[PDB]
């Protein structure tokens, strides 16, 4: 499986802390600064906007900090559908796992897994064309935030979840966590991610060439 | 074929004007970050650098300065560059030290340019014998907002031919931006890579870093 792109296509990137990135919530125009943030989505869309220029691809960013899957589902008519997005990316997990720790969550990983299930239903429902690309919630061990006793194997759960849905719903998986398994023989965890959740200008530029290779679009 | 050799912990430094500069933080005195950086075709190149090469952990820093000519790179090349012992010095200039002859009224011609540039390599040289320098093609998308055809070319490809010279005098790299537009525009409009056809938009950042890891060879 591979993406496949139109002309004028309109690409969407979904999620949370990580997708966001300080991204202007004001910005209405897409291929900006403004409109992407700083995070993996600008490295992803750059890519796409050289790589695939040809086809002068639209490309937004609707990803909010602090987001679950129950948080998307509360805005994904405005920040999802009204985009009629030809290519939607979804980068969500961390959080619904996280929160049970920081905010105390009652959300469990059948919460997680029924959630998002719920709402690619939906979203293949309401959009039947648009393509998904659903990618891996990870982690970095030797980050800040993670407490090895409090995270695994866990969180892994979480991972296997993202992945079983993705074959369910045949969409392109992005395999981070293997990628970020293998970026850690090469430097600290701390040079790719200081807190373990939240990559730094390595990581982003990291998970970007991972997301292109995945969907095949080079 | 001739490559850029990086060691562990080597100091990558970029230098230049508004396209270098790129709206960086000219307060920042760390290393491989956004404020560092800033938003041009050097954030773009430097991520590739620091996710490519991480087992080398570089430290990329960007000197740029925007409506800088040459002469102007010479007056803070203390401070803005010897000091930082770069293993891997950028160099992108020549644009301005054409376009302000148009703008503000600059009487330097490219003799001026070509003398000024070979100047500067020489010292470089000259205090860190060591550097690896990676010099850039100056460039223009013809179809920008700023670009007047009548009043920019062929005299503009003089400062293109200077600036391969003086790579082959200095036996540098050369990253050739020109060939790499004038092939692009073939894709897509100019207005979509740059919109005033002098500073690059980010499809043009992307394309400038892709072919400065290529003519640098690091992948």
């Amino acid at each position: 499986p591979k993406i496949n792109l139109k002309k004028d296509c309109v690409i969407l990137f979904q999620g949370d802390s990580i997708t966001d990135c300080g991204r202007d919530r004001n910005s209405n125009r897409c291929n900006t600064m403004e409109q992407f943030g700083s995070g993996y989505v600008l490295f992803t869309a750059t890519q796409l906007l050289e790589g695939k220029a040809a086809l002068q691809p639209k490309i937004y960013n609707r990803g909010i900090s602090g987001n679950k899957v129950y948080q998307l589902r509360e805005r994904w008519e405005i920040d999802c559908l009204a985009f009629q997005p030809d290519v939607l990316s979804i980068l969500i997990g961390v959080n619904d796992y996280w929160h049970t720790l920081t905010h105390g969550y009652k959300g469990t990983v059948e919460t997680y897994e029924n959630d998002l299930r719920a709402l690619l239903k939906y979203t293949k429902e309401k959009l039947p064309n648009t393509q998904i690309v659903l990618c891996e919630p990870f982690t970095l061990r030797d980050g800040a935030a993670i407490e090895d006793s409090k995270w695994y194997p866990m969180f892994d759960e979480f991972r296997k979840s993202a992945r079983k849905l993705s074959e369910e719903f045949n969409t392109i998986f992005v395999p981070f966590q293997s990628g970020f398994d293998a970026a850690v023989k090469l430097a600290p965890a701390r040079y790719w991610s200081n807190d373990g959740v939240h990559p730094d200008l390595p990581g982003r530029q990291l998970m970007a060439n991972m997301w292109m290779e995945a969907t095949g679009l080079k």
